[PDB]
């Protein structure tokens, strides 16, 4: 056994007594020791000004979560697409951290709630830590960063009632049509998974990767669940937010107790500047996907997620990804969504964490270490900052090593930019909505799921909806319709 | 109309441009003008980082809640036990603000939960802020301070799992004795009420308030629902949980917004210094009630909420209240779990909010002013830091007015104590069954209940728990075993 | 009368008494009634808990300072050149509030110590706070931005002792040509202003500035004391140091308070797009001036500072300036050091002061308002928090007004370019010029001389060496002269 | 790896200090085109390293501001564990680690060391049984006996809240309303108040604390702390000299003995007084301006430690580390000084927010020799410890044994609100100072000369009143700094 102590390591014989100066017992019938608490009551205080200080801001989005420690595995060589080193040889196990999430419920909502999905994924690499931070789905509501908090602002709660409003929900996606890919997606039953352990992983944005030559090609990245790809229904998803709010946490945390573990196979789609010149849409649009006939998957590597995290909050809440956390062999894109999330990320993670949250274990570079003698001090900084070690570069008195050091060109003047609409960008919602129907119950689950959400707005704004998903198929906006009435007709 | 400008007040032109310089266009089929983001887009940058910045940590204890303004008015004489001045004269009105909560659940977790509620209440007097912060039971599950945290550690998440455990929930009650009162009530169908409209709010525990000469008594204080007390069965309180979330404040935001004011009537009961002498039980233990047949309630007074919050989070969210907001004429009594809250409300507080969270408008003394001259600077000082004023008592050129019979006696060492079981403490807990049962349903429904809830715990804590509601009836383990056999068989 | 209350408003009786339960006083010669102190001790505990927060962090630079509130006239028409409403017609006055400061001193250092001196001036327009961030020399230290933590560190204190270390800070410094221009002023006698009255403002960088046409000419800006630019050779500085340390702060709140009000006459230089493709040297080099011959001062305006914050603290610690908060009319142009600036002054600002930190007083847009329903909430949210206005633009149950909406500007060719600035022989040539402008005046050449001999003294000798090298590329000489005088002056021990 | 490979905060390797990303303007037509454009979001090394150096700071200790640490090594020396059955006191010879901080008092960070002020004397003593900080002053007495008067008080020591200008009125004013001070302020003003080095003053408890021996006899106690490297002070001129010459005087003294390797050390005495003898006293045990007369109470020799190293890191170490009377050890406790009984409070209070909520887990503050074991601590920002893994967070948890480590004055009345009176013996002993001082030539006018350089610039009218209160220890005194006031006035 150990002994309990205070903070500070001093033992503590009884956990429940507090100190008193009792009153007077004469002329009680019941007389146990009462008086007024005291300021030198060490353990007291202790106590509960730590219990005063438990909590932590929750992340801004995507608030709601589980993860677990895996490997990842190398399984091919694709060394002439990318020099990063986890990638080095055949075989290379490294080690990663995958948290999974919800979008917009806050810390106490249900994780089969209807969203997207979040998958991020930490990279212990000899090179750094490199972030996947990666959604279940290959596209988005958005392709104009700025508008971001618009977006969720109005996936939230009204800034007066603190209620979800369906009149903001859907006036801010009718009156922006990019939305309209990401939401058929997020009304089908593909916005109900089962589980984390059935749902893709997707990179979403294009990114470039480099060889050792320095050739680089756009790419996109795909895991692929080996368990399947397996939906919720509404009714079963609201029935579950009842009975259990905690399911899918619940799911993934005994998965890996049992042995179950989940495992996911990792593709890429590679594609050449040149070959990006002739598409009728951009690869740093994040409302597109590439066509699987033009860009065929290639096989990289695997991951397995095996070991539950020891303490939730130390791990699974205070970790933190950043899509500019990379390596050599992997840069961003110029997909504007993208390029914002390299500032937000580091940004928040100073706010919800502090200053100096990369020095938290689970942040940590733990194969590689790091090496910065100009970023000191700051709050609760735990690392040692580095004893004496010069704190500017070329350092008379410190030796420091560096590693070895066409692209896309630019022309014009700067330029304010918001993403204008054109005929293509109704194309692919159209195919989507082919693509459903290919199975039974899919397109109809859209309807009725949409129609359900619907039905508690302002009639003029409904009718803004049913236009909405009219622009991808005129009969979707009148089954909406159809449907929004008949729900009306019963009460 | 207003115009958009940044949080610096230059004007905006469009709301959702960002800067950037172009790829180079030539060859391109679909060429819009995409580029690197820039450091110098100043309404990028301006708005997510405030987007970063939007969160604070949820209240560690009572985190989901709903809030709005009412008015308070004097409607007997009570100055024969009371000098408070917004007490004074008859007729007398003072404003408020009430904030309604449960107790275990995080922020997005659901109004209809099984819990306590909290019932606290502000009023701006002209002799300060008066916190009344109350439940919606008149006992609570402690008796000793510092289990507090153990208590709401066991109620909320497991540390490695962040899933709720109903072996830790039942392990740390049936060690602890005294909660079998409280927890009574919370297993009752008053664990479950229908909104915060129907429910009562009692002060718990004792206070002292005083009189013009400077007499004084213990007092209880007593809100009851004029809207009745209403309660919900737990199969509706679970169907609640996943088709509304958030009931409760739905529920109170539309009564007020269509002219549905709830309101309560204010009933204190009164007790010597002499008289508690002759009790069985101690006027400091919350887990005791005054029994009605013994000590009458006193009408004083009676609220009415009839007006939402402009904003929820500025609101709603950052009130502070706290048990040692008081006002002249009541003091707080020497109930042990009281005494410690003196200390942690203030103290969470400044972790909360931050330093100075008094200068937040909900939470400023609006009917007097303050003049602290010796409280000063501090992070976000927004209120003037009192200009010139020297920060010293009686300093030479700054003169300043201050404000114009036997109580308790003490003996003894300082000692150190946890409040010992005695055969008296079982009696009350009997008593509340034979409350029950009064009405059909009640008791089975508790039975029910508690089965429910702890099914899922293992044999060997099943076990305890029976032998611990039987310390107030017998019949009640065995009748709870009962049906946690019957649905252990259907499964 | 004011009634002495506690934060939350309550009336206190008596500022020095707190609770206890006193001691049996039996066999006591002297029995005070002294106890242990109570938890429910409320006026203790809230005036103690608060008292031990009263501290934030100081700014990582020019934390030592001094500010006031004066007002800005527009004197001459330059609306041919900027649009900016605050300048629109002849006569408008502006409030402000300027801070001066000094740079690597702690809070509770020297205002004589040697430094640059920070010159920052808030303008509160219709168009929303200009910040006019400037130094009290036209040029710096550096001119790549990533630089300035190195630089800034050097000039501070060691990781290990927390003594200053003049090995850095030579170390540094001659490791970096470039500091030369503006390290020669550094130890002339400028390194050491007199007062803050006496000194005068430059953007130090170059701004662009648009006319209603959008028609947009490169600026400098040029603040020029009324009561004349006068310094103090070293003795004395160090002397005043160890006297008064808040010498020059002391002398600006008594000059206002006595009436003597300090002003300022505003110029600015300008030059074309044309003009800038002409010079030997970049308009983006915060290192080099612009001579006063090719281009010639413009006035335009002045301003007076007249009047001392309520509060110190509340108003002038708390006070914070951005070269990214400026209004139509003003950007910034691409010298890489201020584009670095338009992020890090912010950012600093949402940690030292907090997330909501615009909310305070002295940094509210006072005279236009603020809309912005897009940030809300965050720690600290006091302005009311936009009521119930929808937080997202276009709602469609909120109406807004946003500002209305071009000529060649500045173009691009390229990809992506990783960029240090690399030496040429021209960035010798302006601290030569500096050597011969000094030396126009008796004693001041033999003044940067004592004053580098000074400071070199206490470094390792081969590092001294590297010193001497430095000095002399802007002039032979002066390597030689700091030499033989760094010599002569071991030779006393 | 030696060199080591310089990376951003995540470890990924950087080949430049000092590029940056731009894309380049046109060159045509320049007689000098170096590559300049406008600076880019995605330059990760960029806003990595200027956003961490632009939260580098964090607030300064409210008071004692400036100040040097070392590491040294106490040594017990004598057998007193009839006295006190402190485990690091248990056995002659034993060895503990120690890190001391030396500090003044009302100076800010930037200010000069050698100022005229006390001088604090901070040692952490990491012990078996936990963490024990002995936070002494260069001085045996204090300025007040009143806690809640510690802010008017350090307010007045500092900056005018208009001005930021130290204002010799409030200094005095404040001094001189109360009479209680006069004891230290002779102190401060004698040259004590100037010492030459920290290496060449003693340490004093102040205050009276109680140790218990292991039958549990206590008795009170004064610890003493004698430098073996003699007592020394400086003259005003020199001290005012060396102020502008060397602000860091003192700091650079003690790290370069530590080099060269004459460490300073200290001898450990203490006073005991027993509760009977205690009744028989002219003035409280409790009473901070009083000193134990040498005569009636010896000194008894314990231990000695010696300072024999200095910190790796400044930040890290000196500046972090964190003081509280309240953390100590069994064997202990404090005494009911009620400026004592307030410190056990601020201290912790401070640090939360100095340094945050958990800042314990920095490595100085950190149980080193014992560990710690605190289950119902959790969570909290910047948690690295690995927040105990999966530990049940409340006492008694069924599934994890625990173990408690096995272990008077008398009260009488109500509950008391105390100002502490003036009586006669007050004046007494600031008697006796005047009459120790003058067994030494020149040091009777010192305090004289430096009182009136200090006074000379207050309004007269302030000037009198330090006069009257001076002569309330000896009246030539009053007009001894009258008389040289004037001999200023006139040179
Ligand atoms: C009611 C009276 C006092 C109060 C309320 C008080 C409170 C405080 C506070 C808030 C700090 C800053 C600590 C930190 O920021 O980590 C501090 C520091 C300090 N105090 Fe006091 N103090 C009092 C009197 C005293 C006395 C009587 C002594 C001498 C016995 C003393 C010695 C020190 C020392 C040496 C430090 C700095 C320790 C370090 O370097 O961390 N103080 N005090």
């Amino acid at each position: 056994p150990p002994v309990f102590t205070t903070s500070q390591g001093c033992p503590v014989s009884d956990p429940f007594t507090t100190q008193r100066i009792p009153l007077d017992s004469t002329g009680y019938k019941y007389a146990p020791p009462i008086g007024p608490l005291l300021l030198q009551d060490f353990k007291l205080i202790d106590t509960l000004s730590h219990f005063d200080r438990e909590r932590i801001p929750e992340r801004v989005v995507h608030a709601k979560g589980a993860g677990a420690y895996g490997v990842f595995e190398v399984t091919d060589d694709i060394t002439d697409v990318c020099s990063a080193k986890f990638l080095d040889t055949v075989g290379k196990k490294t080690r990663i951290f995958t948290r999974f999430s919800t979008v917009g419920g806050e810390k106490g909502s249900a994780d089969t709630a209807r969203d997207p999905r979040g998958f991020a994924t930490k990279f212990y690499t000899e090179d750094g830590n490199l972030d996947l931070v990666y959604n279940n789905t290959p596209i988005f509501f958005i392709r104009d960063p700025i508008k971001f908090p618009h977006f969720i602002h109005t996936q939230k709660r009204n800034p007066a009632t603190n209620l979800k409003d369906p009149n903001m929900f859907w006036d801010y996606l009718t009156a922006n049509d990019e939305s309209l890919h990401q939401v058929m997606y997020l009304f089908s039953n593909r916005g109900t998974p089962a589980s984390y352990r059935t749902m893709n992983g997707y990179s979403g944005h294009t990114y470039k990767w480099y060889n050792s030559k320095g050739e680089w090609v756009y790419v996109q990245v795909h895991f692929i669940a080996n368990q399947g790809v397996h939906n919720l229904l509404d009714e079963e998803a609201g029935r579950l937010a009842g009975e259990d709010p905690d399911h899918s946490t619940r799911d993934l945390w005994e998965a890996i107790e049992k042995g179950d573990y989940p495992s996911w196979e990792c593709y890429i789609q590679t594609m050449t500047l040149e070959q990006s010149k002739k598409l009728p849409f951009s690869v740093f649009d994040l409302t597109k996907v590439w066509p699987h006939k033009d860009f065929p998957l290639r096989h990289f590597g695997r991951f397995t997620l095996n070991e539950n995290p020891k303490n939730y909050y130390a791990e699974t809440e205070q970790i933190a990804f950043s899509p500019s956390h990379t390596v050599p062999g992997m840069e961003p894109s110029n997909d504007p969504v993208l390029q914002s999330r390299l500032f937000s990320y580091p940004d928040t993670h100073r706010h919800r964490l502090g200053p100096n949250y990369h020095q938290i274990p689970v942040n940590c570079p733990l194969k590689s270490g790091s090496f910065n003698p100009i970023n000191r001090d700051g709050p609760m900084c735990v690392d040692g900052n580095l004893g004496g070690t010069p704190n500017y570069a070329n350092a008379y008195n410190c030796p420091i090593q560096y590693a070895v050091s066409p692209d896309e060109k630019y022309t014009g003047e700067v330029v304010p930019y918001h993403w204008e609409h054109t005929d293509y960008d109704y194309f692919q919602p159209k195919m989507f909505w082919k693509v459903l129907g290919r199975t039974p119950g899919e397109q109809e689950s859209l309807v009725k799921n949409v129609a359900n959400h619907v039905s508690a707005a302002d009639e003029f704004i409904q009718d803004r909806v049913y236009e909405y998903f009219s622009k991808a198929e005129p009969i979707i906006g009148d089954l909406i319709r159809k449907k929004v009435q008949e729900l009306k007709r019963k009460a």
